[PDB]
């Protein structure tokens, strides 16, 4: 404290030695720094150039490059002040090159040469596209050995940088003169934490390969550190390759400040380098992808990673390094910040702590007043990119983004001219000051989304493997009716095995007869008026309960899941999760309904408009969904009082007795939930059909669906209502890929939407439209990422998709694929695993056009029609080409192509840019019209009123010339 | 004026003075009715379960019903205010000794004994006869009986009267001048279908008592005062007295009431006392601010009409000194009775009287018998000449009595209780209320530009020009008949040969002219036009489609007394139910325009950042729209504008029998500029076009409403999905109903009886809203079936454009032969209890009939006859009768008449219908304040009218989009953030 101000008084002045030592993007006299000045003023300007920016490189012809202009800026006249297409072409390309040092190796080599005589070091950086593939992977490997190969022969005749002592052939006398860095996942396409070991050996294999090609000229391998999603498996990856040359010192990682988990990742780290017996060496950043983990975790319900006061990273940053430098003689340091503050802190705190030159060393990103910052400190080390002008672009957005910030040091620098004694204040004081500076209903908290399973943790990651086996203990028992609160056995039972391994039985099912169903609806009925007459308050808190019940039994539910249909780890959890947002948001919605409205405003009359449930419901649930789509039914249909007898499907009965378990532990009262699992050939009509039904939730086929709303229609002898049908059914789902298309988020996203859970899914892409001008680029990547993923059990974490439901789907879905190969051409076909399981390969099939059977027909299987569109009218209209209408897609970054889409692909669904599946309550309530449903839509707020029939009250309140006077009356 | 105004202060402080702070008995604490009226007072809600405790009470006739109501509306022992079976005692008693209080007999003999002891002490009297509700022509008879009954025995009585002393005059009469006997009489009281809907008629059968009454008066030389009710019958009785007076222009002693509360009363005097020179008679005004104050506001609230009284209390009081002073400058011609008990008021009358020297002769002051007692006093004292209003008769329409008095008395703006409860300040009480005014004065929302929704003004036949205007409709309606109508398909005229004529059902013989009929051809091209016309008006912004709606809305506005008139002649409307049909279409436009507006905006949907969710609403594509004949305009724009604003194309099928009411619709969309193609019209014959129409595979949406039979069958058809079909079929459905009233114990018959008679026989009982059943109490059954048949006897049968009829003819000649048969059905199943005479000649007449031993069992306590027969039941006990009421297959409306809190609420709770009313009619649904319809066999659960209806005519959509873009997206307003 005393010692804290006397240090920081040391740093504040180091500062103002580089202030006086001493960017073209706050050169406002630049075509660049005009831009960026409007855009710094203007927040609507910002976000149009910026994206600008993003999709320019996709921008390949005159018309492409011309419309966009006109959509992201207007007219030549409304425009900002600082031919179009030539003075936007020329000037963005040059910002770009600011930031590399070559589009060629040689070229490259060429320029690190020149910025060696300048008396810069440098870390070289390979650009490229998002991998996607086996063999991007390995190109972009490939490119790491020729640049090594090239910089072998040339760093014999480099002069090592001065120094003050040492090896004069090394920079400043000890540190290696080749460092390159390379991001990880850039070595594998399918680097994912839900295969953690799969993931880190497949980067490691190749990472290897870098390694020895820079051992071989002593040189300096950094592996960057990229999205949190990753960073275990990165770590694992710097621990695992260290250990295996324990005794070569020129390896290094990266950490992130921004990271909550920094502090106790850098003592780890520490710890175990001590406990190894090797040295490391951290280059410690601050972070570069700050926005998107903010978005991401919000998104899933996730703990926020980073911190989110700006001056808290920056705290961090001076903290760690600090233990860093404490650490000099196991630990390497290279500074990589372009901030004054943060610079001369750790100038200062090595002073401090005498820490040697030989163990740290400062970086700073090429193209971002570099001479100033070499004065000062000496041993600078620049973050050298190269490679392709398309990856380019994308980094540039990054820089630009980066310096415009409202948190930017660099912005604040100039742009703003702020005191120089609140830029370089402490930042921990920063912090101090910052944290000084900083609705549900009925008493429950507002409604949120039950939080995705996070596979970055470890106990997650370990769960998985933990309840399945668990789950393999409890196989073998045969499965009731439940009626009016108790067990009722039959005779005919049903056997449910595993459809990734059909030997595996994991227990029988009790059908109920017509006898039984006609049981279980006179249960239904007789509970009705009690159910009915309860609180709908009440009502709501047996949901609230029952949500609990399966918050409790999370990874358990998901293993069963994972084996009686053949769910992916992932799927089966979101199953899960979804059950229990749906049983949270229908509470809170029968609770927002539950209460009478006073509707018109006429004195001396009371007018109260309220809902009443309609009787006894029969929900039919799909094997697709079976936890979330029969609990959501369900639940609906009991918190609006209506009494339900429930027929899972055949296979998925287990998860249906799941039902069961979660109302009992609720304490639902005996008869308002009844399971009948039963043939449909013997009590399917008889349940539809019987006079006691008052609604019917269905979900799953057009033919039974419509079969269903045909039936019900009939009004029989003795039937109360004219039956309400809730139905959703199939579709026949496309994408689009537009020309100016990001492909490298439309082909991981594409292969999802197809082949997530083997393409069963209601809202499934089974249509891939795709521009005439993209489309060989676009088949090219999605054909060679689908060739890396694997066919096999959902169980085993390593598979993407795995076996379909059960015998029967895997016959329909060959005889489709046979068909769609008649009609079009396939263009990819994976292998499936020998011997047992109901394995249908993942297939990709082109030439599809609207007419065929396959561009019309739900196949509900791994099965992608893609389909070749001339324009953008074309694609729109093939689109729209089906009988259904339920999800659709679009990969655009034109605003008017995107408008276009919102008014005309009209779904029910319809997302932009990203995959067409995994709806979420309230965010995405689902359901379309067409064949494609009724308009119901499962997870919003109209739904629950389907389940129900308004009343209205209306009391004369006069008697003998006086009625009360009331709050909304209209009075005098 | 400065000086008048110190004259006035002053008197009102001398009065004040001598009342020596002596409280009336309603402000004793000591007494029990003022520990009560105390609590009242400082509790609003016991006030309000007092009073109406006080209301129910003379229907409280046995044990149970007393002791369970005592619970009901004070809870238990002791749960009670300390002023408050044992309890059953002190409650009657003190409620039976404050009704007392205010009356001055139960038998003539005891009226005629106490007023003599009235004189004694120094009263005049003027005397009113009490009475429940006059709902026949036997209890108009009773009532003016009465009166004659009372005027023979004071005849007899009054020779031996000694007159009050004066200072002058005819030692033989009151102060010198005044008449010993003095009655006054309620108008209304002498008929009971009094109603300016039927000007004439109230005006004449009103008088023809009215005059019996005076004959026998001016036999005695007595004064008979002509009482002023509410504002409905305003006009009517002016007219009443003006005919009686002109009939005897020499008699002097004839009064009429006036009231100061209505903004009406400055221009009523001035043109009274005009007419009065006029003719050169006398006349006689009893001046009071007016007894209907809150019901006054509410039913002008209800209806959209102004307020006909001022609103500020301060202004009543004003008016009244204003007009006091006019009739005292004019007491040559007009005899005045301040009939106040405000202090101010009196001593403002007795200041301007002597500034303007008035002869005594020419006014006297009146207050009600039993209260203000030391007001009472101190004008004795003061002014010498004061009539005390002494009621007299039963204890039932006693109590009704009371609760009014204790309501004037308690009021938070009455002078009694500011001067006695809240010892409010003297200058406070006696300042020139026109400053009051002005103190008072100075002291004193929709969406997007539109102004909120209110329902349409119903029309008001209190005014002479809606009363004039109906002849004149239908006179220029006459002229427009005998054209041929041809379909209306994709903005043209389509004729086909196939015509079917359109007659009036009260006088078919009159042909309103020939109506095309579309075959499947023709239906098939307009929807064909339809479908074509989709694209680009599903593509129209919602809050144009909107703007088409309110253009209509004011074509229809401006065409009001013309479209109203159409529907008299085409389907037999009364007056009142044609007006409220057009207006109802009005308020579908204007309601359906402002829920487009509110629903056409996408909203954000979730919060997570990064993305944005917007939900919002799609049309479905072309609606056929089926049309009842019975609500021709109203339930047609209705179903028709909801399909349309939401972006459907709709083909239209009105009912054949009003097909030119359905032409209403081209007339109003074409005014509107509505784009061709999105509303078609095509009548044609079901037998050829109706499953063709349901069927068609272009079909997405069926608005219906009407029978059961039909309603089943298109919801059986359009289930089916054909080739080329679009969408599973959407059903908007609206069928019968076979709804009950329920009457229970307690229920206050004056208002059940004639509600009961409007909900079973309005419009010929064509409603499906329609009682069809009244479900009676055991105990309340005879007495009440006794005053329904009775006044059901008053009414007459025939053709709707005379306003004197009740209902008429019904639809057409097989609803004639339909509902006949079913009446006969009726009548061996139980026993006929009124069957009323029809017009000979011409006319599709049924009698109004009411039929009783009525049982769940029966034929017609089942099915909907949709006519003039109502089924009448008998229940043992409140819960068979909701088990009655819920015997049936259908759930659309229905009725209860109670005043027990605990039957009310078994009611709301297990009566399940779609629109339940309490203590009024179940019938005359209004937009916004009764969303309308049920399910069960009555509906499908959609409800026209109310805020969930246009989203069944769409289907929802959401966009979803990811805003990140090499990883940063725009901050929106209501993201999860940081
Ligand atoms: C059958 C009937 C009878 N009538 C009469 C008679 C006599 C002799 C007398 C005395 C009475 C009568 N009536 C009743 C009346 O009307 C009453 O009473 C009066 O009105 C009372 O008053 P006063 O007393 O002067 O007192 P106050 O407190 O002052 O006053 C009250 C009044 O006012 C008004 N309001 C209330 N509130 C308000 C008002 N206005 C405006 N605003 C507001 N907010 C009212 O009016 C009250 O009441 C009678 C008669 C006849 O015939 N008719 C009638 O109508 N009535």
């Amino acid at each position: 404290s005393m010692l804290n101000s006397e240090l920081n008084t040391k740093i504040v002045n180091r500062g103002k030695e580089f202030f006086g030592s001493i960017p073209s993007l706050f050169n406002k006299g630049a075509w660049m720094g005009k831009a960026m000045d409007w855009s710094m003023q203007n927040e609507q300007f910002k976000i149009q150039m910026f994206r600008f920016v993003d999709v320019f490189p996709s921008l390949t012809t005159s018309k492409l490059l011309t419309e966009h202009i006109r959509e992201y800026f207007g007219n030549e006249q409304d425009m900002p002040a600082f031919v179009l297409n030539k003075v936007l072409t020329s000037n963005i390309e040059e910002m770009a090159r600011q930031f590399i040092v070559g589009e060629t190796t040689k070229e490259a080599v060429k320029n690190l040469e020149k910025l060696r005589k300048d008396g810069f070091a440098a870390v070289v950086d390979v650009l490229g596209e998002a991998t996607l593939s086996e063999e991007e992977a390995e190109v972009y490997t490939n490119t790491y050995l020729e640049l090594l190969e090239a910089l072998k022969k040339e760093q014999g005749s480099w002069k090592g940088l001065p120094g003050k002592g040492g090896d004069p052939g090394l920079d400043w006398g000890h540190a290696p003169k080749v460092n390159i860095a390379v991001k990880p996942t850039a070595l594998f396409c399918l680097a994912n934490p839900q295969d953690f070991e799969g993931s880190v050996v497949a980067i490691l294999d190749r990472m290897r390969r870098i390694f020895k090609k820079v051992m071989e000229l002593n040189g300096f391998l950094c592996i960057d550190m990229e999205s949190y999603r990753h960073k275990e498996i990165i770590l694992e990856v710097f621990r695992r390759l260290k250990l295996e040359y324990r005794d070569y010192p020129h390896l290094g990682i990266v950490l992130q400040a921004y990271l909550k988990d920094n502090d106790k990742d850098l003592d780890d780290l520490l710890a175990w380098a001590k406990e190894h017996k090797v040295q490391i060496s951290v280059r410690l950043v601050k972070g570069a992808y700050w926005d998107y983990e903010t978005v991401k975790a919000k998104q899933n319900d996730w703990e926020v990673p980073v911190w989110t006061i700006k001056a808290e990273s920056d705290a961090a940053y001076e903290r760690q390094a600090r233990k860093i430098l404490e650490n000099h003689q196991i630990c390497h340091f290279a500074c990589a910040s372009h901030n004054i503050r943060t610079i001369s802190a750790v100038m200062e705190m090595a002073r401090e702590l005498n820490v040697p030159e030989d163990r740290y060393e400062f970086q700073v990103l090429y193209g971002m007043v570099r001479k100033g910052i070499l004065k000062v400190a000496g041993r600078i080390r620049l973050y050298a990119p190269y490679g392709n002008m398309v990856p380019g672009m994308g980094y540039l957005v990054r820089r630009l983004l980066e310096n415009t910030a409202n948190e930017s040091f660099l912005r604040q620098s100039f742009a703003e001219d702020a005191q120089i004694e609140r830029l370089l204040e402490d930042p921990a004081v920063t912090v101090e000051r910052e944290r000084a500076a900083r609705k549900g209903l009925g008493g429950l908290p507002p409604f949120n989304n039950e939080a995705m399973v996070d596979f970055t943790r470890a106990d997650h990651r370990a769960a998985f493997p933990k309840h399945i086996a668990q789950v393999r203990t409890q196989l073998g028992k045969t499965y009731p009716l439940f009626i009016n609160g108790k067990e009722v056995r039959t005779n005919d039972l049903i056997p449910t095995v595993n459809p990734n391994k059909p030997s595996e039985v994991l227990g029988q099912i009790c059908q109920a007869g017509t006898t039984e169903v006609g049981d279980a609806i006179a249960a239904a009925k007789a509970a009705f008026p009690a159910w009915r007459d309860t609180d709908p308050r009440t009502r709501a808190e047996y949901l609230l309960k029952a949500a609990q019940a399966a918050r409790k039994r999370l990874f358990e539910l998901s293993a069963w899941q994972v084996l009686e249909i053949g769910k992916q780890w992932d799927q089966a959890y979101a199953d899960v999760t979804e059950a229990i947002d749906f049983l949270e948001y229908y509470a809170r919605e029968m609770i927002r309904l539950g209460q009478p409205q006073r509707v018109g405003h006429a004195p001396g009359e009371l007018n109260h408009y309220f809902y009443e449930p309609k009787g006894v419901a029969a929900v039919i649930a799909p094997w697709n969904f079976p936890l979330a789509i029969s609990m959501g039914m369900a639940s609906a249909a009991i918190v609006t009082g209506n009494c339900v007898v429930f027929k899972p499907s055949g296979i998925t009965s287990i998860i249906g007795w799941h039902l069961v378990e979660l109302f009992r532990e609720a304490g639902l009262p005996e008869g308002v939930f009844n399971f009948t699992p039963g043939r449909g050939s013997v009590m399917g009509d008889y349940l539809v059909d019987h006079p006691d039904i008052s609604l019917i939730a269905f979900t799953g086929s057009m033919e039974t669906g419509l079969r269903i709303i045909e039936r019900a229609a009939k009004v029989h002898p003795g039937q109360a209502n004219v039956k309400k049908i809730i139905s959703e059914m199939g579709g026949k789902n496309a994408i689009i890929i537009d020309d100016d298309a990001d492909l490298d988020e439309a082909v991981p996203h594409v292969l999802y939407s197809a082949f997530g859970f083997q393409g069963q899914k209601c809202s499934a892409c089974s249509r891939v439209i795709v521009l005439d001008a993209v489309y060989d680029k676009f088949i090219e990547r999605l054909v060679s990422m689908a060739k890396a993923t694997k066919v096999g059990p959902s169980e085993d974490p390593a598979n993407y998709m795995g076996a379909v439901a059960d015998d029967k789907a895997m016959k329909s879905i060959k005889e489709y694929a046979e068909i769609g190969k008649r009609e079009g051409h396939v263009l990819y076909e994976s292998p499936v695993p020998a011997g047992e399981g109901y394995f249908v390969p993942m297939t990709i099939i082109g030439g599809i056009k609207p007419e065929h059977r396959i561009a019309q027909e739900e196949i509900f299987g791994p099965v992608l029609a893609v389909m070749r569109a001339k324009d953008f009218d074309q694609a729109i209209e093939w689109a729209n080409s089906t009988q259904f209408a339920l999800t659709g897609g679009i990969f655009s970054r034109s605003p008017e192509h995107l408008a276009k889409a919102r008014r005309e692909f009209r779904v029910g669904n319809l997302y932009i840019n990203r995959n067409n599946t995994g709806a979420l309550v309230e965010r995405q309530p689902f359901g379309g019209a067409r064949m494609s449903g009724v308009g119901t839509k499962a997870g919003g707020p109209d739904y629950l009123l389907h389940f129900m029939d308004p009343r209205v009250v209306t009391e004369n309140t006069m008697r003998r010339g006086f009625a009360p006077i009331e709050e909304d009356d209209d009075w005098v």
